[PDB]
């Protein structure tokens, strides 16, 4: 199986595998049985944006989710993730709907990572940002429904040729090349992502939620995780 | 009296201060006395680089200190800036000698600021780079002793025109714009530097040593504050 | 007398200085007599965005302004900027309205600024970006009827308390730093420049435009640059 | 045959392919027969850097080489890159022996592309930069005989345990993701790329060189293009 670290936006309360009452941000270290919750004033049709950042020095990956016009929300949990991924990983977003759905469309997307050695600075990085998606994004690893190009965005999920979400349905979207998050060289190492989402549903309980997460560069969507496994994990161990 | 949040790269162990009897890092928060110190192995006449790093969600002030070929020196300490220092700064540099010695001689500075509102993104940044510093440097705010344009440097203290350092000497340089580091509407706010330095001796016991600091935007060398106060402090409470 | 550069966002016709019979975009060295113009199809009450970019290699001053949904204007002039230009700078935004009238808002501006000199690397910047603008904005020089923090924006003329714009108005915003544009080491110096506007009038003849400007440092508003002068020239010359 | 648009540093003078008299930077569009040249005063066994620049409104491809210590040599050339190469390509290092040899050493290399729609703002890029260069450099696509981690470099050409170049070899490194430098909404397409080298050689005549290139994203080395050819191109046309 796969290794998985993700920050998740999760739309809807699955109580018997931990979640919180209430739609949540969450940390999640290889479980989907996040380890640090907070609750998300979630706003089904508005366009929202989420940060999540981390360094090697701290060790404490923290994410903070916002709309116009509200307060935001925000969850930290301490963790040595060299420890937890392999020195060269992924990075991606992850969506799903079950038999309760919604759209799970991202707007714009943002990275960057840095590794600071010890010689003469030292400065690595990689950085992207996506503010549209065409038909033929060739920088991405489209897995399961995900699509880009409608209206110039990225659909994870399915939806129907008039706009309507579909159930069922899981999708992802990998950045094409491997990130490196750990140097035998490197005195600091940081990352950081933003990506503006529009989760609408006819529904007055929408599902399932949007990640971003890091794996192995080989990660793959687990059979079966459509609904409240988020494309990301195979069970709810 | 200034505010003053700086880290220290000390290079003489002044013990009734609180320092401990060897070279070391200190987060120093509106006292030279400092909350979090580490061992630093200094090296006389090397080229060295400090990463100084903080952001709001975390609110943890961290730095790290390498040379080419040896380990790093890090230290950490939990504080909320915005309960330190105002809404506007300035960043800077500072240095000191006294009856003992040394060059502090800066090679480059690097600076970025961000402030993440809620409106979509939506992102606001200060970013500077020096690799070089010209004999006219209209976007520094030099103080005391600090001059620039010597081989293209930054000399915090004085040098005698055969390159020996001189005691008692403070300086102190300062970028030009002011730095908003609070905003009401941030969701994260986040500042890090870099600066690489060249602290050489003709003395087994060099000092004083470099700092890098945030102030007020009026701040200015408090008096009487060569050698162990660094050019930050009016005393050593 | 100033040194001005400037790219001009021209909203009214001045055939007598020489302006097209239409709305247009134009270059502007040491004259209000545009260098090159382009036909610019202005778009009363919508939000636009201008980009600015220059080196030192090419020595062509470019710029390109759009709306969404809509096609471009671009216009490019070949001037050395190192035989025009002191070698430190200010860079700012200008505005005017004279008997005729329009709002000139401003909801975002970059600019970012290199020299890369021939020690190994050896990089130099600065970059800042606004995309708000708060009441108290120390990192601006406001000049004339500017203004900051009305709905988070910056108002280079002035406004009444309805939203109407004024007549005989003239305003600038520099920023605080001065930036280095020349220096003798340099092997390549670049600068960009983005910043996004509102023009809105309730008349069919909007007056007078935006400008993104290049000056000596010290610049100030010419006495009776109002309306056709675009705050940047003391006259038609 | 692939696609290729490059810019030389090109040591050794090969007359009867075009080449004039003396080392030389080439901007070379289809072919090794260089469209234009400056000369330049190689110096064997000292570090160097090279920067390209290119955008779409001016459409001008433009280089600068120099050392430590001496003045440069540029070149530039007008070509509309979006007549040359596909939407998506990729960017890479190239360089060759003969029988007559060189190290063809990569200290460092980064790289910016911008692509800025008309919706508001609309930023789209990516950014790489690498300082260093481990064993398994998984983001990188090596061919032919380059190498990474040897003293923490990347290797273009064979070099012997002892560290004396090979002749008749070629090497070249490409960028794992794929690249968009056109795209129907963009406004405004630029890129910029930075390189610094060492090129030693025992012999009074070094060769063959190295080079920056854009090329079609499945671009592979041609056969028998060691020597002149650079790893570039299947002959002298
Ligand atoms: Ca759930
Ligand atoms: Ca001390
Ligand atoms: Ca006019
Ligand atoms: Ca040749
Ligand atoms: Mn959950
Ligand atoms: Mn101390
Ligand atoms: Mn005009
Ligand atoms: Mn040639």
């Amino acid at each position: 199986a796969d290794t998985i670290v993700a920050v998740e936006l999760d739309t809807y309360p699955n109580t018997d595998i931990g979640d919180p009452s209430y739609p949540h941000i969450g940390i999640d270290i290889k479980s989907v049985r996040s380890k640090k919750t907070a609750k998300w004033n979630m706003q089904n049709g508005k366009v929202g944006t989420a940060h999540i950042i981390y360094n090697s020095v701290d060790k404490r990956l923290s994410a903070v989710v916002s709309y116009p016009n509200a307060d935001s929300a925000t969850v930290s949990y301490d963790v040595d993730l060299d420890n937890v991924l392999p020195e060269w990983v992924r990075v991606g977003l992850s969506a799903s709907t079950g038999l309760y759905k919604e759209t799970n469309t991202i707007l714009s997307w943002s990275f960057t990572s840095k590794l600071k050695s010890n010689s003469t600075h030292e400065t690595n990085a990689l950085h992207f940002m996506f503010n549209q998606f065409s038909k033929d994004q060739k920088d991405l690893i489209l897995q399961g429904d995900a699509t880009t190009g409608t209206d110039g965005n990225l659909e994870l999920t399915r939806v129907s040729s008039n706009g309507s979400p579909q159930g069922s349905s899981v999708g992802r979207a990998l950045f094409y090349a491997p990130v490196h998050i750990w140097e035998s060289s490197a005195v600091v190492a940081s990352f950081e992502a933003t990506f503006t989402f529009l989760i609408k549903s006819p529904d007055s309980h929408p599902a399932d939620g949007i990640a971003f997460f890091i794996s192995n560069i080989d990660s793959s969507i687990p059979s079966g995780s459509t609904g409240r496994l988020l494309g990301l994990f195979p069970d709810a161990n």
